[PDB]
């Protein structure tokens, strides 16, 4: 019942701090810091732990992974990725965490690795058809979707879906707008692609994917343009946390109510954060 904002970049420093949002109090509070500063970090939740995967510490692209236990309020290192990855998308499906794409400092990645907590190890799985850093990843009805990103030359509107039973990625409907640094979350059978950057403009637009129709449709726009935004879903609302509007790194947070199809501002973060990972536990 808390949203965690993990790491990021405030415009001057890559962050190891972590803040947690309680919707009942509408406030953010600091919790235990990461061992390593991480922007462009992927974050996901599995079996009561939050995993902070990869990122960039200001000097090095990271292969390390840390796990947060809320009962102990501490982060511990777990198995490292095979490949350093910042701008990596992370999602959880059927007891595995998937690290999708990213950038290793030299190359934009099409590779994908899966973490099994029982074995505490990462294994490579099927690669994406297109290299993607700054990719948004979400899970819906047994498929993992890799949304947008940047392949080193082009900001992407394409979207691919992974079926673990087939261990393969297949293209699905493209976004209306190219988006890297896009936040993605799932609510009530739709995938939302929030903000991002199209190569020329930081975006306030938001699009929603219906798998039954295999199409994206525009929904209400954010009040503030946000790339490098973290997105998570809690109790029927989607939260867009931080990001960068082209001029300023943001501490603001907005919440989307699908019944009203509108975004409203909620409590701000204590620290401006773009390239922030967000998860709910």
């Amino acid at each position: 019942g808390l949203i965690y904002a993990v790491g990021g970049y405030d415009g001057n420093t890559h962050l190891n701090s972590v803040e947690a949002y309680d919707p009942e109090r509408n406030e953010w509070s600091l919790v235990a810091p990461l061992s390593t500063r991480r922007s462009g970090v992927g974050v996901a939740v599995l079996n009561g732990l939050i995993y902070a995967v990869g990122g960039y510490d200001g000097n090095t692209h990271l292969n390390s992974v840390e796990a947060y236990d809320p009962e102990r309020n501490e982060w511990s290192l777990v198995a490292p990725l095979s490949t350093r990855r910042s701008g990596v998308g992370v999602a959880v499906l059927n007891g595995l965490i998937y690290a999708v794409g990213g950038y290793d400092g030299n190359t934009h990645l099409n590779s994908v690795e899966a973490y099994d907590p029982e074995r505490n190890e990462w294994s490579l799985v099927a690669p994406l058809s297109t290299r993607r850093s700054g990719v948004g990843v979400a899970v819906l009805n047994g498929l993992i979707y890799a949304v947008g990103g940047y392949d080193g030359n082009t900001h992407l509107n394409s979207v691919e879906a992974y079926d673990p039973e087939r261990n393969e990625w297949s293209l699905v409907a493209p976004l209306s707008t190219r988006r890297s640094g896009v936040g993605v979350a799932v609510l009530n059978g739709l995938i939302y692609a929030v903000g991002g950057y199209d190569g020329n403009t930081h975006l306030n637009s938001v699009e929603a994917y219906d798998p039954e129709r295999n199409e994206w449709s525009l929904v209400a726009p954010l009040s503030t343009r946000r790339s490098g935004v973290g997105v998570a879903v809690l109790n029927g609302l989607i939260y867009a946390v931080g990001g960068y509007d082209g001029n300023t790194h943001l501490n603001s947070v907005e919440a989307y109510d699908p019944e009203r199809n509108e975004w409203s501002l909620v409590a701000p973060l204590s620290t401006r954060r773009s390239g922030v990972g967000v998860a709910v536990l």
